[PDB]
């Protein structure tokens, strides 16, 4: 079958923030007819390019009821846990990530690249060995989104 579920645009809202900030989208998609299932939203903070072990589920929102025509909505997440970045991750570009199951199926992966940056430019020049979060400013290169789509079964 067609692909009954067409995500249309994504925007970032409150883009640059401070890294503790939740994340924020405002997501627009469209359903050919009615769907029977559930879409399942999520957001995934890739924690590190070392392993797939340092992704971060931040948070996920399951709609039971789909109804065909256009649709908006905004997705909140709280952000990543510095906790679980490695050190020498967490200042510089990284990506995050908003995927959309049907039936269980990712059919649609929305890359941006995050770009964390200090705010002082003491801590610039002379980066702490374990960052100070409380200092960084989280940029989401809003402009240059990364779309894969995944054939499903959408029946």
């Amino acid at each position: 079958s067609m692909a009954k579920v067409q995500v249309n645009n994504v925007v970032v809202l409150d883009n640059p923030s401070p890294f503790y900030n939740p994340f924020q989208f405002e997501i627009t998609f469209e359903c050919i007819e009615d769907l029977s299932e559930d879409l399942e939203w999520k957001i995934i903070y890739v924690g590190s390019a070392e392993s797939e072990e340092y992704d971060q589920v931040l948070d996920s929102v399951l709609v039971g009821p789909v109804p065909a025509g256009r649709h908006m909505f905004v997705f909140q997440a709280d952000a990543p846990n510095p906790g679980l970045i490695p050190d020498a991750d967490a200042v510089g570009v990284t990506v995050v990530l908003i995927t959309c199951t049907y039936r269980g199926q990712e059919f649609i992966r929305v890359g941006y690249y995050v770009n964390n940056e200090y705010t002082e430019t003491e801590l610039r020049e002379n980066p702490p060995v374990k960052p100070d979060f409380s200092k960084l400013q989280r940029n989401i290169l809003a402009s240059n989104p990364r779309v894969t789509r995944f054939h499903i079964n959408w029946e």
